[PDB]
């Protein structure tokens, strides 16, 4: 009943993003001269929401909410606009853009987990719903792809990438984990799993130095929760104790501190609106795994960062373009 | 004699550079379906390089070899280059893309520093050659351009950009204050100074997670020597002890050894390339503050940290777009 409202909000949000062509950032790697074209032409599908990736995310918000919330949504108009963007030519297009050398590293790895989150909802929703299973189909040229990237790519990864923004290794990799698990891809598992364990596994006592001035995820935080979905329970609350071990004090002071959003205009520093999102997102997945009273302290701690965002994913298109999904993210998580 | 292969090659390197079209790389935004053009027609100057900033860089070595290098160089063939691409018809158009309102906060902060530090090079050859004025004239705009994006965008900055990439915070506002005490520009001196203390004072015990896989700057030495030219000498020393006292036992291990590049081919993993060159580079300009033993010990450090690198920075574009500039800062380091 209070997701009514966000339902509506979220809904609205992401419809407009995704047909909205302007404003617009590519991010894009060419070896002849003619490959540079509109991202309506370049992207047939994902052209609108700023961004590829935020496009993607915002397919994904609406799948989702198709799939769980749809008494609250205008379900036959998202279900009309996702059936002329998932269609296989537009797809074809998509993957043709993707498997073009010049284009290789692109996305790498936001747009490849969000893609993979994206596919992961739309094979949930096609469970329960028959125009679903004609997207699945149209898209799992384009999620095959990703997995092999990550497959070819994850091997060369002898350091990870902490920083809290879209290049964020644990992000990607969380929901690219939840995939595969669907899949019962066995090597993509294992892949993730032991790159995770090798990077992460001696880390302790962390100092976290956070925020930056343009991150939307918590490099302490993020780490944390793929962890908490790599490892075995009982060794994840042994592991959590240590890794951040003054929690129940409230320190780092910083991660019960929600972060300060100077200017919104700003693209940069509007993805701290994000932070205090996905911070909350993550307090709620990390609070499953404490004792009693760091569980409360960390559903309080989760609530007090999303309420100093919630009202400002509307302010401007540098935040509408792909807040919602994160609002969403928090909303969403089962606390037990 | 040893500089002599070196700066040919560097010279090789960025005139090779600074007129190669292809591949290339944009990130560019735009409100306008028509603003989606070849970097020739976006970018009159820094179109080749691989990118814009890498462009901008790769000007930056041909002037500092003409400047100190000259002798080593093939210097009418570099003075025929930096002629027909600092003309103010094509500076221009590099500024007339600046100021377009939809391309705001284009190359922060990377390109920003580089820009003034290519700027600063090509003053300091105009006290030793005549048509380096006019190229100091014809990019005196550009330059105040970015002086004032430095000016209102840094009280923004509640928090730095501490990560190893080129959104690192340091590494700009260092060339960005050789700048502003070349140029006397005392508000953009207290702009920078002020904000590095804002966000690196409290700094101490650093656990130093480095390297990351797209790292070519490492995060807490890039600070260092940020600090170690805001704050005072004396004032340094003592930060830097605190910062991190355990050099001198070689902690974190992770800073006396060099990075592994595991696959030169990928545009990201080629950084940590880079990443050996610019320790190297800091750890040189760090050792400057040190006590007797910890000065050796990191000018070995750095020594191995170049040597590991050196060799790679023709084995392919992903890397020779950009690695020669940081191998000659390296080398530069008084």
């Amino acid at each position: 009943d209070p997701m009514e409202k966000f339902i509506k909000q979220f809904s609205f949000i992401a419809l407009e993003n995704i047909f909205r062509e302007l404003p617009n950032k590519i991010t894009h790697s060419f070896n002849d001269i003619n490959d540079i074209k509109p991202p309506k032409l370049m992207y047939p599908i994902f052209y609108g929401s700023y961004d590829w990736h935020s496009s993607v995310h915002s397919h994904w918000l609406l799948v989702k909410i198709l799939k769980d919330f749809s008494h609250f949504a205008p379900k036959d108009e998202i279900i009309k606009a996702l059936d002329s963007q998932f269609s296989k030519e537009k797809a074809e297009g998509e993957l043709k853009y993707l498997q073009n050398p010049a284009h290789k590293g692109f996305e790498r790895p936001y747009g490849w987990g969000w893609f993979l989150k994206l596919t992961l909802e739309i094979n949930l929703l096609a469970k329960e719903n028959d125009k679903a299973e004609i997207w699945a189909k149209n898209l799992e040229g384009i999620a095959d792809f990703f997995v092999k990237e990550f497959k070819e790519f994850l091997p060369k990864m002898d350091y990870p990438i902490r920083v809290g923004t879209h290049f964020n290794s644990s992000f990607a990799l969380y929901f690219a984990l939840e995939y595969a698990r669907f899949k019962k891809d066995q090597e993509l598992e294992y892949c993730i799993i032991q790159s995770a364990k090798k990077w992460f596994l001696s880390d302790k006592n962390m100092q976290a130095l956070e925020p930056c001035g343009d991150e939307f995820l918590s490099p302490v935080l993020m780490e944390a929760v793929l962890l908490s979905a790599v490892l075995h329970k009982n060794d994840f609350v042994k592991f959590f104790k240590a890794y951040l071990p003054n929690l129940e004090a409230k320190e780092p002071a910083t991660l019960f501190t929600p972060v300060s959003v100077s200017d919104r205009s700003d693209g940069k520093i509007a993805h701290l609106d994000g932070l205090n999102l996905s911070r909350a997102w993550c307090f709620k997945i990390l609070s499953n795994f404490c004792d009693e009273n760091l569980k409360i302290l960390l559903r309080n701690n989760a609530t007090e960062h999303f309420d100093k965002a919630i009202a400002h994913i509307e302010d401007d298109y540098l935040g509408s373009h792909w807040l919602g999904s994160f609002a969403l993210l928090a909303l969403d998580v089962d606390i037990l």
